[PDB]
DNA sequence: TTGATAAATCAGAGATAACC
DNA sequence: AAGGTTATCTCTGATTTATC
């Protein structure tokens, strides 16, 4: 579906198509991917670890 | 968009359709009128107040 | 093998509102 | 014009299948 929105880009890895935009503690959009990987690890996530794109799973 | 779910009707009003199935206290799946008209009365929602349909806004 | 991550996907709670 | 009922919008946390 939908993963754009008004004006809007991670503040993390800078990505305008995620499945669902989550938000960092400073109140700032952060896509899934940041989102998750900092909910876990709790350290941003690397912007080395930046793939090309988005997949789908079952 | 989806409003059936299979197994699942609200533990209070006995409808099978609901534009977002949440939880009572109980953790038995209720409509979306059914949870939030208690999270706002603290009491359940009567079932004179059960409807024919579902609307949509805007 | 197994175990730890990856991230989509699924939830649903709370916020915001439309509509009579 | 004001409000209650509850559709929708946002966003946080669990679930999941793959991948390392
Ligand atoms: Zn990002
Ligand atoms: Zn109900």
């Amino acid at each position: 579906s939908a993963a754009r929105r008004a004006g809007t880009s991670c503040a993390n890895c800078q990505t305008t198509t995620t499945t669902l935009w989550r938000r960092n503690a400073n109140g700032d959009p952060v896509c899934n991917a940041c989102g998750l990987y900092y909910k876990l690890h709790n350290i941003n996530r690397p912007l080395t670890m930046k793939k090309e794109g988005i997949q789908t799973r079952n």
